[PDB]
């Protein structure tokens, strides 16, 4: 039966004590996520507290990891998410982000509306990925995708 | 002789002003656009006071909107950036957004430290687009490409 | 063409012009809504800043009030949506149903998971209605029924 | 002699105990709500410490679950409600409660007066139930009710 | 037919405007409540914006205030009610009525459930009265007296 | 000699101590202030953290409720007081009494300076007291007295 | 009878008006309160909108500053205090007493629970004043005394 | 070597012991700082984690509450400084000064600038006492004076 | 005589005219700041409403911006500073300041006490330069130079 | 493999207690970074938990501190950066470069804007040093040079 949770902490405790296992073994999320059947950023959402394994891959993650029954478990509840402490991130890797959303947040609207509608697009139905690629300038870039589903407004 | 903005509120009384003017006209983002060399997301935002234009963009874009002197000159000021009223997005299309942070904020600066190393993503040397495609399983999905150089930290 | 605000004030100093005139016609919500093809609580939000008209209904609704011209293509526009001021509501009547939040919040979670599975009920694919209804221990009932989709989280 | 708490984490820590119960034993809400007179809404509010139990349903629900006798009583204690853990859900599922309360709090208000008057529905002579239907377009939808006793604004 | 707000300003600017006036007269609350046949905290609470007053009661503090047509349909509306500007005051009057409540929240919590039950004290069905007192050590004293409803939670 | 706390925790967790054994032994807070010479309130506020014991009132509810003696003596400091976790009660009893500032706070204002002057109602030189009171239309009354001495501003 | 104010705009307003004409006219605030009866203090803080002018004060002080007879009866009203926009001050003036209060705040509690007993010092019952005296080890020193009564709490 | 601290829970944490050990010995401030040749103010801050002791007055303060070495060592740190737990004072003995800035901030900033010039008054280059003084008109009167060296702002 | 401000929105409206001005005649910072005697950094501050001209630097810049008599004279006022406009800044270069410090605060802290002892940098008794130096590696960097005056605490 | 936190708990708690050890042996930040290769304020941001350490350096400072091996691989994690509390620094060391931001920030931008062109200075690309000069007038002032990689911002 489906289980689910109503404190976030006790799920990031867990996302912890996962990292510090990672650690020490000296593993990749890439390399945890091998053999799941599921992408790098799913699978590394659900460690961090973010989204549900199936049992299948919470058991061979929890393999890799050394992980006790009682958090193989944990890693199997759709949990309560929200991996932002307050609100706005202090971090600059994740702030970069917030930033994103400070700039082009009513350009994404405008053009949202223009281009499908009046709605959303979905966060739910939903992929993401991080692919690096070769900055032609030299260095690297990072092209992150949103894939969301278009949900109409549709008047009642 | 580069000049800038220090409060929000110029700008985005113009952004009012520009919509209820292209409202009136019945145009589209992309007309505006039309022209200008700049990408449809970088004019867009612009108007909505987030990004400067050139000179000749300025005066363009003004010349489709019917726009006094004042605002053509106002829209090639720096801006003073910040799009969201109060940090929290209250519309539901901005809103998605912040919760794709919310559940994949700490993925994003794994899988970037994993994939790059120690530094951010740059919201700066930066471009987004918005693409639509069609749904194998029916609809239209949002498809947005977040694309950032990677910027290392270096010890000193 | 498709018109989107950013600036939520505009409709919200709409909304209190058309609630004035509301007044000094005295008219009620249901009469106003009459004739549009659209149920009370859409025509009734999109008054109050929080939905669109289509140009027939906004004409009719416009014609009601005897707004003017920009103020029936406002009414037209796709809105900056947020009716609470700061987050939270202040006044009673709008306070009770973020109580039952704080209340049932969790709750609601717990029986959507088991009921329906990982992911969220939709307030974007949704409706709801407001029914008077007799307490047979003497007075009167509101029975509120909120009317949204599933979507699930499906793992990628 | 009736008891009552005044800080919430005492309830939201055994909330916790319970979940970990719950999930090891694979039980359902349904089925801990089963023999307690209790609607099932009704008792996972106070699994979660937003309710009290009578006597006998603690009693019945600590022996599913295993519980000590201090959580059995601490069950019957008053909660100090509020299951939302800074104000504003971060959770997408808890969330999009609040956003309906963002996008139509105002006509909700403004439709509870029309149709009732002057005052508010309860939260507290209040019930509430959680229906999974099939949508004619395909899917599910899930119908909340909110059935609440008005409570009329009189003059002093 | 009954008109609602749902901008607390328009009727927090008419207070403004109803307090100019009553001080060019040299009035008190005291007299313009009379022969309204309503409690001077009932009628004060309307000209700050936080109640409606009926038809006749309307024009009769309007003709004392000298008040034009719209002002006295706008005491009429039932008020987006709140009258703190954010939240906690800052006005020493006041703010000592939030202090109460910060030293005895939670003892009126406890002594309502002891005294009557699980529930709340209602502030719809309620009346307030403000009475001056000799201290017998000398001075004044103020007699607050909150008078509320019981509303009891019960299981459902 | 006089003792005092800066951290609320302390005499908060103690509070939760004492509502446990309180539950455990099935005391009221009528019969643990019976026998201390001091109002109910005044000792309830004193076990919730929010006000001093003298010591014999200590040592007299210390026996009741089985307390260590350093508990005792913690009971016996001028506690950091403020009982609200976060500025807003979530909780719905205590929340009301918030709700009467909201909607009442100016009218008692305006009817203080009315009836007594420019200064404050004073919450240290205070009493309060809660009665039931049946309810002519059926049910019961809570009525709360809050009884402060007036204390005038005068120019210097 | 005794007029007050609910907005504190409406003096802050004021309060700007009377300093620019202050400017105008190259006037200290030393000057505008001689030939008052009352501390500089006293009639910076009512200019600035934080205390009630006394008739003829309010007239004398209007008259040094042309001020509109409007300006002279607003004066004399009872002010909605809270001269802080939000808060905490961003003026390194305003906010160093406010730093003096963050690192002496509990020692200033916790001796004035040593010298005067269970209670508050007075902010109303209270006089300020500021002295410039020499440092004997060189540049001057500002000496702020603050003068306030000692409110006990004692039981009911 | 001079050694500081970045998180002030631990002398937080450290001030609560002290608090304890203090009553147990019944204990007062002015006894604990005699002795150490430093101002009764500055000890007690110290003790409360907002000030440093040098070694011996560590030592001598730590004998006489029975300190171990660990506890002795930290009241030698240069503490991280901020004693309001949460920005705004709950306590009402704290809260008063809080509000002597709501009401006197402006007043004070104003008659510096005045009496000074354009600068700050220093909370580093500083005092503040607390003296006893009985009322011509009864009781007791706190004069707390904050003495604070004058820090000019000039061009440059 | 000194004249101070107490609302910064008079000089940051002052600002945003300035900044018109500046940009129809197309001028530098360097260049208004030229012949005032005073460091680009403390005219551009002034102009921005966080700092006071002389008369005679208030004058010149007067005479270059085309302002008027009551404008060059709010430049003279001492400002009510603070120039972010909701504590945490919301554009990317004013931000990364406020970045500088979440990362190396605590650094700046412990340095701090270590190199010159307790106490503070003076943001009063200070300067800031900003410097265009290039890059070896490639592009251009900034240096800028915070040089503020150590004020230790020291007992009393 | 690289590896990284998301809960800055983790090593702000190893910073304290790294504080301790360096504490009891009575270390300065300078000697602690000797030998490593890197910047004081490089090492320093480390262990206090806003940098990660080579694995070398991580090995030096761990054997001069004594710490276990866990926390030696702890300070090789890229952390989850943020030092400050609560968003704004209570601590009067912290706090000054705070109001530097709160008076140069938008000179910042301004001059910033002028001198590179639209673009950030980055807080990634970055050097921070302190140094100690004697101040010509007497007593030391600290100079922070603050030295980071312009960023420019180009239209696509
Ligand atoms: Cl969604
Ligand atoms: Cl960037
Ligand atoms: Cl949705
Ligand atoms: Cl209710
Ligand atoms: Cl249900
Ligand atoms: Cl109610
Ligand atoms: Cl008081
Ligand atoms: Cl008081
Ligand atoms: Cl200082
Ligand atoms: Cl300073
Ligand atoms: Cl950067």
């Amino acid at each position: 039966m489906i289980q689910s949770q109503i404190n976030r902490n006790i799920r990031l405790d867990l996302a912890d004590a996962i990292l510090l296992s990672k650690a020490k073994k000296d593993l990749s999320f890439a390399e945890i996520a091998d053999g799941t059947g599921l992408a790098e950023a799913f699978v590394t959402a659900a460690l961090l507290g973010q989204q549900a394994l199936p049992a299948d891959a919470a058991r061979l993650v929890g393999a890799k990891l050394d992980l006790d029954e009682d958090s193989i478990l944990l890693l199997q509840m759709i949990p309560l998410r929200g991996c932002i402490d307050d609100r706005i991130p202090t971090d600059p890797t994740m702030y970069k982000f917030y930033e994103m959303l400070q700039v082009y947040g009513t350009t994404l609207k405008a053009l949202v509306h223009e281009k499908f509608g009046d709605g959303i697009i979905s966060a739910i139905n939903f992929k993401l990925d991080v692919k690096k690629v070769a900055d032609p300038e030299g260095g690297e870039r990072a092209v992150i995708t949103l894939d969301g589903k278009y949900l109409p407004t549709k008047p009642f």
